[PDB]
């Protein structure tokens, strides 16, 4: 899974990921990973990216999320893969 310490990592989304988060009502510039995942959840649900037949799949090929993450789809069960994709779109804030 993902260690608790790592969920609490402080991060500053780069401009395009920040715009995506703000488009679903995020207000800040600095987040924990846990908060980033919250707003991605909202984004995904709002843009209706979940596959109808296989609900664990986010089909993001035709969406900005697919451009940022660099994949046509991902499974919500693949946490480490997701954290890897997110990290490419942010800067980690020391301590
Ligand atoms: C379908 N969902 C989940 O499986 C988890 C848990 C999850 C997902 C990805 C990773 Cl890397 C880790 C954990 C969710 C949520 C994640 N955080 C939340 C907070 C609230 Cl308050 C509600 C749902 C969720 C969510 O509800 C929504 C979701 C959030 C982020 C991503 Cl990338 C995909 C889906």
């Amino acid at each position: 899974q993902i260690p608790a310490s790592e969920q609490e990592t402080l991060v500053r989304p780069k401009p395009l990921l920040l715009k995506l988060l703000k488009s679903v009502g995020a207000q800040k510039d600095t987040y924990t990973m846990k908060e980033v995942l919250f707003y991605l959840g909202q984004y995904i649900m709002t843009k209706r990216l979940y596959d109808e037949k296989q609900q664990h799949i986010v089909y993001c090929s035709n969406d900005l999320l697919g451009d940022l993450f660099g994949v046509p789809s991902f499974s919500v069960k693949e946490h480490r893969k997701i954290y890897t994709m997110i990290y490419r779109n942010l800067v980690v804030v020391n301590q």
